[PDB]
């Protein structure tokens, strides 16, 4: 607890986990350096209890934490998990970003979630 997610999140729509081509998907941060952009997208599930007293399956959404940080800080990049999707701008170093670490709610705001120009979002994603 007290850990979140540096950025907002990317709602999925469609059934297809979130996947990004090599060298796109790394949120912008000013305060982080070429070295520092790389990491995973960890999926979070949502559902509620219905009018009809059955549980309704919400958008899931997939929240980006950098290399060696986060709920998966232990998990190398590449490892295969499910929920679990791997990005990394091309010169990024596989070392783990403890200097930047994760975000504590009680003393910062989410950063707005933020894609390099010229990023496709796979189909059915959106940031909110």
């Amino acid at each position: 607890n007290n850990t979140a997610s540096w950025f907002t999140a990317l709602t999925q729509h469609g059934k297809e986990d979130l996947k990004f081509p090599r060298g796109q998907g790394v949120p912008i941060n000013t305060n982080s350096s070429p070295d520092d952009q790389i990491g995973y997208y960890r999926r979070a599930t949502r559902r509620i209890r219905g009018g009809d007293g059955k549980m309704k399956d919400l958008s899931p959404r997939w929240y980006f934490y950098y290399l060696g940080t986060g709920p998966e800080a232990g998990l190398p990049y590449g490892a295969n998990k499910d929920g679990i999707i791997w990005v990394a701008t091309e010169g990024a170093l596989n070392t783990p970003k403890d200097h930047i670490g994760t975000r504590n709610p009680a003393n910062n705001a989410a950063i707005v979630l933020q894609l390099p120009q010229g990023t496709t979002l796979p189909k059915g994603f959106y940031a909110e």
